This record gives C-alpha cells, sequence and structure tokens, in this order.
C-alpha cells in the first residue's frame, strides 16, 4: 500500500527547478539526482502491486 | 587512490545550497537528497577498497 505524498512533494520540488534554469544551471548534480530520486519511487510504488 | 571528481563536485553543490538557505529553503527534500547521494558514494568508494 503505497503513498502519494512523497511522490506529490518531489514532483513539486521538480516544477520548482524546473522554474528556475538559471539556478538549476550552477550546480554539477543537483537537478538530476531529483529526478532520479522521483524514477527511484515511481518504480517502488509500481513494484509493490506485483 | 584519486581522482574522486564526483564527490568534489557533489561536496560543491553541498556548499553552494549551504551558501544560499534561502534558495534550499524552498524545496522539500532536494539537499537532503544531496546529502544522501554524498553519504551514497562515500560508502561504495570504502567498500571498493575492502576488495
Ligand atoms: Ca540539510
Amino acid at each position: 500500500g503505497s503513498t502519494p505524498d512523497y511522490l506529490m512533494q518531489l514532483m513539486n520540488d521538480k516544477k520548482l527547478m524546473s522554474s528556475l534554469p538559471n539556478f538549476s544551471g550552477i550546480f554539477n548534480h543537483l537537478e538530476r539526482l531529483l529526478d532520479e530520486e522521483i524514477s527511484r519511487v515511481r518504480k517502488d510504488m509500481y513494484n509493490d502491486t506485483l
């Protein structure tokens, strides 16, 4: 039984990062790490179905 | 040994985040994910050594 609240919070962080490409551009890895966490979360929620 | 380039880039990102508390504070999880990746990287580099 999975909870969407975490995923929802992450995607709001992601929307925000997308809105600030100038800030994102001064970090080496920051936005990629958020993307990877989001992919991980979605995979987990789906796999707790199988 | 060296050069541990990925770790240095991450730790630079972390210092930059610390330097920008107002920017960091508008996100729910962003800085923690960075902290977690750093710990993971240091752990892997150390474990690769016990081989
Ligand atoms: Ca922190």
